């Protein structure tokens, strides 16, 4: 006997293992048309249209068969199944809460809920602190704020700008005489913002770093790094409470790969408390080795834990762990899972893999035709 809440997990996992991308419930023709519209800006109207259409369809079709599911898309898919559209939107505008340094605030919410009578969905976001590291000196001409590389400081003859991660332009304060003074004290080669100054150039770069650091408050250097959810279904009786983490990782594995690999069950055995503690260590530590190892253990494709964050992929920047939590109505979630299953059942195909191939073919056809129509082929 399994609680309805657990059946939500069992059906979600099984369906994802079998049907992969069809999980979204988006009709193949809609998906293909969205891919076509996404490709349109890449197609130069002056050029060979038939050729570029064939190239864009091939790119997208390659990606269908590669791990190109973002972690946020997987989380949004889990939230919509379990919550339904209206409540998942509400959940999206709920504010994230920062995990306390030991994860007490999260554990407390779990201890304040009865394992028998509640079904919990937690959504996590991991941010990394990514301040600028390079100063670019440039003339006013050839400096265009719309096209310039984000997350850098730019020194002009008359201005000192910081473009942040969003491409927002921040004037850092100095007047024209201060900037023209700084412009001339530096040489001809981008320059580092991270390194006892001796050359007159070293003192001007050091000035710009001080100017920048004074107003750190104006800026947000944190950037989303990873996203995942955890589902904690209601238990039966005195059965111990169990969690399951769900995720995709763009470029490494999809949510289907996750579930096929059973890493959700593998991490589940760690226990929700020991899992929260390690998340808290991940956000609190200053140790790169410890940061990389926890990150790889929790978030890598199964079997790559030893090198996912090794060498160049070391997590050398401070991380931050945020969460939001809601309750789940299992019968609503089961209704949504069943509606998605009926959507899947309508695709021709004897095996799940046949239906996925049917879906992909239909998306490709729909993209080709929409791209031809839009470009008038």
């Amino acid at each position: 006997l399994e609680s309805p809440g657990f059946m939500v997990h069992k059906k979600l996992k099984s369906m994802s293992q079998s049907y992969g991308v069809m999980m979204t419930g988006v009709p193949a023709e809609v998906l293909g048309q969205m891919q076509a519209e996404r490709s349109i800006p890449s197609i130069n109207k002056t050029g060979n249209l038939k050729q570029q259409i064939a190239k864009e369809v091939s790119k997208v079709c390659h990606m269908m068969t590669e791990p190109t599911q973002s972690c946020g898309q997987a989380s949004n898919d889990v939230c919509e199944l379990l919550l339904g559209k209206i409540e998942a939107e509400k959940f999206h505008f709920t504010k994230y809460e920062a995990l306390s340094a030991d994860g007490d605030n999260l554990k407390n919410v779990l201890e304040n809920t009865a394992p028998s009578s509640t079904n919990l969905l937690i959504r996590f976001e991991i941010d990394r602190e990514d301040p600028p590291i390079v100063l670019v000196k440039t003339k006013n001409e050839n400096f265009n704020p719309e096209t310039a590389v984000k997350n850098k400081i730019y020194l002009l003859e008359n201005k000192l700008y910081f473009i942040d991660k969003m491409g927002n332009l921040f004037n850092l304060g100095p007047g024209k005489k201060k900037c023209t003074q700084l412009f001339n004290a530096i040489g001809d080669s981008e320059y580092s913002l991270c390194d006892e100054p001796e050359k007159p150039e070293d003192f001007a770069i050091s000035e710009i770093v001080d100017i920048f650091n004074e107003q750190k408050e104006r800026f947000d250097f944190w950037i989303g790094s990873h996203s995942f959810t955890i589902y904690i279904p209601q238990t039966l009786g005195e059965s111990p409470r169990q969690f399951y983490p769900y995720q995709a990782y763009f470029g490494s594995h999809t949510l289907q790969d996750w579930f096929v690999s059973d890493k959700d069950e593998y991490l589940s055995r760690i226990g929700i408390d020991k899992y929260i503690e390690k998340l808290a260590v991940l956000g609190k530590t200053t140790n790169t080795k410890e940061r990389s190892d926890i990150y790889a253990e929790f978030f890598s494709k199964r079997g790559r834990e030893a090198f996912f964050c090794a060498h160049l992929n070391e997590k050398r920047q401070p991380l931050r762990v945020k969460f939001k939590i809601t309750e789940i109505n299992p019968e609503l979630a089961l209704k949504n899972l069943q509606e998605t299953q009926e959507f899947i059942d309508t695709h021709p195909g004897e095996n799940p893999s046949d239906k996925v191939e049917n879906y992909r073919n239909r998306a490709k056809l729909a993209m080709t035709e929409h791209l031809e129509s839009l470009l008038d082929i």
